[PDB]
DNA sequence: CGCTAAACGGTT
DNA sequence: AACCGTTTAGCG
């Protein structure tokens, strides 16, 4: 049983993007303060940024 | 398709 | 526990 994809809303998006462009690795406490300030699980935002770094090393190799 | 959220098996 | 490298898949 697969997890429906969530779709972030734009605020989300904003909010964790400024978060990366600061800090590329969170600890416990940073990734879970910025869960509760966007309404979201602790594992979305581990997972976001996770995916995000992917995209962010893809980058840094061009 | 392209982007990217979630899952897999493996590593730190 | 969290991350890594990669894959798998949801959806505009």
């Amino acid at each position: 049983p697969r997890k429906a994809r969530t779709a972030f809303s734009d605020h989300q998006l904003n909010q964790l993007e400024r978060s990366f462009e600061r800090q590329k690795y969170l600890s416990v406490q940073d990734r879970m303060d910025l869960a509760a300030a966007l309404n979201l699980t602790d594992t979305q935002v581990k997972t976001w940024y996770q995916n995000r770094r992917t995209k962010w090393k893809r980058q840094t190799a061009v």
